[PDB]
């Protein structure tokens, strides 16, 4: 039947896997968050447990002082663990997520209704003399304007692809003031611990 | 019957806490380095879905490159969490598994000798004229003799609890060290995102 140009077939690829792949990075970025969200757990666990062994055992020694010190800290790792969550939530893949539900669905929508107009005029072009000129013609002024409608929604979204770039500039940016604002902490009291071992 | 004085006792308590929290915080931080390597294997995976996706898109756009510098990034960032419970675990667990199997056991077991001959000096003592002196001297110098052995390895263990600090220290040594390692990965692909999205 009727072939689109490898302009529009190239433009279509393109976008499929774009759309493919924020479903799958989306996918996994949550089933990442999920364990992110269980190690944050496990971590406030443990160092729930050493603020309190370190309280019984009591601070006349070094150990119950040190199990508090390490023991808040790793605790405060964790908390900030869960602004890590919620940052990458909030500005990765929400934004994903509606990229799915109004840019990429409408594309589809659109490549949708392109192949029901072509194919209904492969078919009332079949029957040439059988059908009115009129009828005809319009089947193909209604494929040729669908096919435009699914180029520029196309070529809207490959085109404002620097904003996916944007996107996964806002994971990394989570990411690393997570792990900054970890070094953090931990330095601080990497240098406490510096001490007591000091004043040996 | 006999009773221990209060040193002793106190010594007692502390080197149970001492054990106990040697047992929980062992055993959660076994947990976390479950979840820790959960969370590493996840990522891992996302990593590659970029590094894929970042492919079949193609590099002749933005977002095909980005998907592969934010790909190994996210990759590299994985293999490093591997490093981090690799130093915990041989670190951290390690040594304090060591020292429930050694200095710990060696204790409650010198804890249970004294309580034998304890009981059993109450006992001969109980029957001090049914049974002969001699008997009843030697059930108390095997007391006197089991006390202090288990006081020795009891204030041998507490003596030594600054290196409980290290091994504290140890993990935030390895933690930090992970935190700062991934900072930089980060930071760098963190870069490179600025100059795509500044090319634009």
């Amino acid at each position: 039947g009727t072939k689109l140009d490898d302009d529009f077939k190239e433009m279509e690829r393109k976008v499929d896997v774009t759309s493919r792949a924020v479903m799958e990075i989306m996918t996994k970025t949550i089933e990442y968050l999920a364990h992110l969200s269980s190690l944050l757990q496990a971590e406030a666990l443990l160092a729930e447990a050493m603020l309190k062994f370190g309280r019984e055992l009591g601070d006349d020694c070094n150990f119950g002082p040190a199990l508090g010190e390490v023991g808040e800290a790793m605790r405060e790792l964790s908390e900030v663990k869960d602004s890590l969550d919620i940052e990458v939530k909030q500005n990765f893949i929400d934004p994903l997520q509606n990229l799915h539900d109004k840019d990429l669905r409408e594309i589809q929508h659109h490549l949708k209704k392109l192949e029901g107009r072509r194919l209904d005029f492969d078919y009332k072009k079949k029957r040439q003399g059988k059908i009115p000129d009129e009828e005809l013609r319009q089947a193909l002024e209604k494929f040729d304007e669908s096919k435009e409608i699914a180029e520029s929604s196309m070529f809207n979204l490959l085109e404002m692809d620097i904003e996916q770039v944007s996107q996964l500039s806002a994971l990394v940016q989570a990411q690393l003031e997570y792990h900054k604002q970890a070094v953090q902490i931990l330095q601080q009291v990497t240098v406490r611990l510096e001490e007591r071992i000091r004043q040996a």
